[PDB]
């Protein structure tokens, strides 16, 4: 089978042809029919070789979807042909948080060497992938494969960040997203669908502004040194309850703790290697809670297919073949995909 | 191997010999070191003959504890000789309520034909029994057998209980347990462990009031008739808070909403057929919710156990061997068992 | 000034002249903008002598709003000309329930003989009213007073009654809503706003299911003995995740029992005397909680007049003067009023 | 009246002899039994003349438990001789923070002018102090003067911050108290009467961790390099559930950063000037939440003498005089009450 793997270090993926893997007892094989690229397959690209120990050669892609081609020894629960989406942060299935479904927050998946797929386990760039277990399947129906792959990732992330403080999310509560691609413009889409929040969004690009727009914020505004202050000008001068920032970059950050409200939420979804908020007496207002999510359950990939069903959520998106992959990786490093990257076996 | 059965309509459970069964792909075998006796055992072997469908013969015994005999393809997470719990109220592992680990509360089991251990599949009450998977068994480390087989549902069921509304059992606040054997002996000892509410126990024997005393209630009152005059003079008033009802007659319903605070919760664990609350206007105070709850989730079996392994629980039992199981049972009819019966092959 | 009042028992209300009213230490009078027209005041009409203790004559109108006349010594935190909601459930503000806004509870109230505007204190069906207390009043600012009055009562009780149980209600969820009136209609739009479900919508008029769907019901049903097949055939047989029952009469509850899903819940909102809910085994599912709620807290009414100030509400009403006050109650009896009807001075 | 104020910028408070002061509408006159001392007062006294704005004179004490004295105007709901606990941290009582009683997240109070006792308005350090409005007392019965008044802050703070993420608190779960003073001796108390958490305390001196085994915890760990590694040898290597930083320099900050569980979460309850939790990817775990709180809610300190009173909190204190005032603030800075001074007159 075609397949875009990570060969060496520092070197850009290739396209090979691997052997199509077969599935052991309790594991599914899927047929590939939507894989999407996002920022942690580049970041797995970038590690230095004594930091990086996901193994060589590692197929790559962590948002995957797909049909049900082979059922392993004892799995029942899915037939032959069933569309899926594929659940990525594999958890040990056992453990307090894996019990709740909540295997992103796994704690013992680490000394367990428990990978997710395209992160040390093989990926869903190729014409075929294994999954290790049917709790991390879940069924999409006649939901259209490119448009569904991204809500394994760029869906469920912002989902899981926003339900964390769903409840302060009432009428007369604001919600500010920094960041309107991938993840932003799903995020967007959510808050809307789920809450009663005034929607602000926030972006360096006027092309993303208008996207933004597009999917349903109240206003936008452009980001950097004046953004603090126009956030505040809508408000009235409260404060947003809540900020979403999936940049996470140190100035985004910064302008983070300068608009959140007193019992306010920042949620720092974006990865900028160093960066942090300053969280102490201050420097950030009376309890405005700060943390750093990582992925989503498993009922909330459920809830966001639920989303997707309904049809609440417009996923933008671009389709690339396997064959461009290397390609499509050099777009999404400069920033020129608008929304979500999609390959298409 | 010996097992206790079920073997024909109307009659008593006998002792047989029957096959020692092997593990499939996905399951495990246990040899049982405890099975507890419960009145879903009771309630079984009560239903007439055109109302059965848990098929024939049936193992009885859905509390269950053991020790990993053996496992069967593809089953990792355990090694034998691990001492584990059963989970008892069997799902699909797939639906939304499933993926939080509310299997008690699966949508899809019955259409499925997923029977519980005891109650369509066979129970502990063996030498051995077959777990259908692995997230399905809980480790209890070096807990007594003994103690921890009541864990899985005198233990589950109250816990699960007061775990709906613990948000309202702040300081200040009143509980009132009704019915102090298996399930409410234990439910008096969850309810100290995890809130600061007063409790106030209820019972029709003096020796039952004893019980509730000595595993920690504040205070202890005859049921009946001058039950909710004598909790209304402990609480000055205002009423309890939560009642949780393990006996579920109608006459405990009764007091239940004559003592429940407004904006307060009654839970009808216990089953008695026709029984039940009337919410209406004027039949109950504003905002006082009520519910029949089931069982109990994965997580929350954990937890119980977690409360066993710290100290908190002194579970009372009585210790039967196999050929005693009949005998067992007529005790448990009579009422005679203090506490918890539990069966060691 | 010109007021609307019950004046002997039995007979219908009239148009008397009394004298406007002077504020003492910590009151607020209000000059009326707005009055609402609900059971509540048919309900007082309609009870027999030896039960009536609400005291002769008394003002109608327990739906107000108004703009600030006059302060009482001590009052800050209002300027006259101030446009402002009435807070209608008045609690004795000091204990615990009060404490966190949550008056409707308040345990203490009908000891201290404090009663709601309309229900035992002058209501708001006059020229001018007494509020007891500054934290009573909500500021509106230019909300038009004949669609904000109605969020007092028609607004707030569904608003709560939907808050109870808001984290059931995610995507994928139904809301069943029975009864499209005044506060019917109202539900469907806060469910809405604040939520992810599908809503159907049930009443006995088709005229009301036209209502239902022109204010955003995905469905609506014919009330009576077809409506819980019908309502699971739209669900695919799974049940209704929550049921909000605003008519309360026993044929609505037993619907609601049909329908409601394992681990659901029934909001048992409007008021038939001798109607209830059987809440015990195989009479309900396993986990449904049943409640009556009653009105609703503070900052409930807060978020309800942030909802309408967002665009969120279309309330139906029609207009009356106080001269047609009579008439006007004669239309609510019989069912004739599209929505909720307010007075207007 | 003697009173104990801060006279002029820089110098040590002094003894003195003030008017007793006479209560308007809305107020409550109170004699004062018990005042206790907090850091919050030194905090005043070593800011720079530039950066001070509570006005001179300024009476100290914001921890404050009395009798009713006398009555203003229009004041009901307490009786002259009746014992009352003062609500610290004085909010508008009218925004959407104020109406769920959470005033120590008022969003108006600065701009009102509204300041709390001790911290802008007359403290609770003189023979008589004004309460502005009746829902800023708490009834007390007969609890004793002495050891309720660390209940309104060394009580009230912690017992908030423990509330803000109870859920998480479960069996099996740890909780990390740091800093084993007037706040942490009763956070300890508070963790084991509310919740089933396994409670590490962490001190720097050995006189503190005997303090924290004689009020409960399960262990007691000295403070500085070893002691994450030290909590991690307790935990079995999963690290703790919450972290409750009563001391908050960046040392004890970055021990509840490398001890702190995934989905976990720390309380930065402790000030020191510029110290801060530094909340980024690779620099925390995942899903592990921050905050720093203020105070607490009206409900809480209710909730607070609950415990009090039932038994469930042993307040160490040390007695002290009005005129040893100055005296033991002197002992607060070096460190040499053994949990928390109090004054009385
Ligand atoms: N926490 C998690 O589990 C998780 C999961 C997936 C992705 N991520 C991370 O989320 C981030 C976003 O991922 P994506 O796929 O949506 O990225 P993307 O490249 O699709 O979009 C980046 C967007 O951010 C905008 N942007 C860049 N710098 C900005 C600034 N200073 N201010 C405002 N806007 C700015 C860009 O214009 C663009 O609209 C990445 O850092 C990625 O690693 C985190
Ligand atoms: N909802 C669930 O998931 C679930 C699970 C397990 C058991 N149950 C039910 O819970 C109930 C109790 O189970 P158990 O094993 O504790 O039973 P048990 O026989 O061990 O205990 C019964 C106790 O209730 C007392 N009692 C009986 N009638 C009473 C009355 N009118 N007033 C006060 N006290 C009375 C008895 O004296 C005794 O102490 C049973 O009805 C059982 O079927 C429900
Ligand atoms: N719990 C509370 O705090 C609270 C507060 C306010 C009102 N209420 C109660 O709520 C109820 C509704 O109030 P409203 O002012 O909206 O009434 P309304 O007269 O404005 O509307 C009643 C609606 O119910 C429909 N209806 C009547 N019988 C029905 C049936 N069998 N099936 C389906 N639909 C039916 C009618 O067609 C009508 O549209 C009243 O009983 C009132 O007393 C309760
Ligand atoms: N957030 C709030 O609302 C709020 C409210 C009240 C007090 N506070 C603050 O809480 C802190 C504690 O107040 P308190 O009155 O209990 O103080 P305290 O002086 O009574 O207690 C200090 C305790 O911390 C210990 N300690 C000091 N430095 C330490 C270190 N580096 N490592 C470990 N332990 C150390 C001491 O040995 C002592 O046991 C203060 O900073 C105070 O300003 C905050
Ligand atoms: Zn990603
Ligand atoms: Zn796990
Ligand atoms: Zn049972
Ligand atoms: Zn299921
Ligand atoms: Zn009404
Ligand atoms: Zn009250
Ligand atoms: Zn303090
Ligand atoms: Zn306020």
């Amino acid at each position: 089978m075609k397949a875009v793997q990570y060969t060496e270090i520092g070197s850009e993926p290739v396209v090979v042809d691997i052997p199509t893997p077969t599935p052991g007892p309790g594991e599914i094989l899927l047929k590939v029919t939507a894989a999407g690229l996002c920022h942690s397959d580049i970041f797995v690209m970038d590690m230095p070789a004594a930091q990086y120990a996901y193994g060589l050669p590692l197929t790559l892609g962590h948002e995957g979807v797909g049909t049900v081609a082979e059922l392993g020894e004892g799995v029942t629960g899915f037939g032959v042909g069933d569309a899926v989406a594929v659940y990525g942060p594999w958890g040990c299935g056992a453990c307090h948080a894996c019990a709740r479904g909540r295997e992103n927050y796994c704690t013992r998946a680490a000394d367990l060497g428990i990978t997710p797929p395209g992160l040390g386990s093989p990926g869903s760039m190729a014409e075929y992938m294994i999954v290790d277990s049917a709790r991390h399947l879940v069924p999409i129906g006649d939901l259209d494969p490119v448009a569904a792959a991204p809500l394994t990732d760029a869906g469920l992330t912002p989902y899981h960040a926003i339900s964390r403080v769903l409840p302060l999310l009432g009428p007369g509560s604001t919600a500010v997203v920094i960041g309107v691609g991938g993840l932003g413009h799903v995020g967007i889409q959510i808050l809307r669908a789920v809450s009663a929040a005034r929607v602000i969004a926030v972006d360096l690009d006027d092309d993303r502004l208008a996207l933004a727009r597009e999917v349903g914020a109240d206003a936008a505004v452009k980001s950097g040194a004046g953004a603090a202050d126009a956030i505040r000008e809508l408000t009235g001068g409260q404060g947003a309850t809540a900020v979403f920032d999936f940049v996470g970059a140190q100035s985004t950050i910064d302008t983070a703790q300068q608009v959140v409200a007193v019992d306010g939420h920042i949620s720092v979804v974006g990865i900028h290697a160093g960066a942090h908020a300053k969280v102490g007496f201050f420097m950030i207002p009376f309890g405005a809670s700060v943390v750093t999510p990582f992925a989503g359950t498993r009922s909330e990939l459920m809830e966001v297919v639920a989303l997707a069903r309904a049809g609440r959520l417009d996923i933008h998106t671009e389709t690339f073949t396997l064959d461009e992959g290397p390609a499509a990786y050099r777009r999404l490093r400069e920033g020129s995909i608008r929304g979500r990257g999609v390959v298409v076996p």
